[PDB]
């Protein structure tokens, strides 16, 4: 197999070689910033059809921003559907019943933390 691929959340261990033996297993490791979540594979081995075993950078998670409780009657659905940060919240209120706050909180870097845009969204009657 040629050079293992490249992640945007994993980082190969060790220096990438030219050519890797069937049988060679690659293994990687979370970026600067991230934090691993079992279970999930973080290596790869050469097979026999010279090609890497699929694996994901999708086990190392990026910081996260806090948690927010269903705005009552309403539910609180993320959209790029995770609480980790460089993404969004959204409240799309209940057929009917709209809001007194803003439809979308998103949720990204401050500090070294992540905190979501703002405040969030109360969802009234008519
Ligand atoms: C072991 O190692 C090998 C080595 O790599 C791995 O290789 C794969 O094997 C083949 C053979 O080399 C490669 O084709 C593949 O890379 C490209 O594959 C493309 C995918 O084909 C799609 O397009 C078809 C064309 O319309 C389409 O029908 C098809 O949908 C079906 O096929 C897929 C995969 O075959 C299948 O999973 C799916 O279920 C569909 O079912 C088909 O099969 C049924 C039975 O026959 C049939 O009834 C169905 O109708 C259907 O056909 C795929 O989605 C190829 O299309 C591409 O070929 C180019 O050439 C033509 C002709 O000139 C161009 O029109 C076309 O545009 C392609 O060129 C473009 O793409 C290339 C590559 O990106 C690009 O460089 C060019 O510039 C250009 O844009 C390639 O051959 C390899 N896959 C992988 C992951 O590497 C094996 O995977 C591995 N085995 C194992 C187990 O791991
Ligand atoms: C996170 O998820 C969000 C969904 O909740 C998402 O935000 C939205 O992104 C969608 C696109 O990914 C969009 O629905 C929306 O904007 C547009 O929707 C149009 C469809 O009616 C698209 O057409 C449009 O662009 C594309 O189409 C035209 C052709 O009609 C092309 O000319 C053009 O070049 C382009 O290809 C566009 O998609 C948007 N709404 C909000 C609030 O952002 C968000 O993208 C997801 N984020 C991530 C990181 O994935
Ligand atoms: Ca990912
Ligand atoms: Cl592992």
């Amino acid at each position: 197999c040629e050079e293992p691929p490249t992640f945007e959340a994993m980082e190969l261990i060790g220096k990438p070689k030219p050519y890797y033996e069937i049988g060679e297993r690659v293994d990687y490791k979370c970026k600067k910033g991230y934090f691993y979540i079992p279970p999930l594979a973080t290596h790869t081995i050469c097979d026999r059809n010279h090609t890497w075993l699929p694996v994901s950078d999708d086990a190392c998670y990026r910081e996260t921003c806090p948690y927010i409780r269903d705005p009552l009657n309403g539910q609180a659905v993320p959209a790029n559907g995770t609480y980790e940060f460089g993404y969004q919240m959204h409240f799309i209120c209940n057929e009917g019943y709209y809001l007194i706050g803003e439809e979308i909180l998103y949720c990204e870097l401050k500090g070294s933390v992540a905190i979501w845009s703002g405040k969030p969204p109360i969802c009234e009657k008519v």
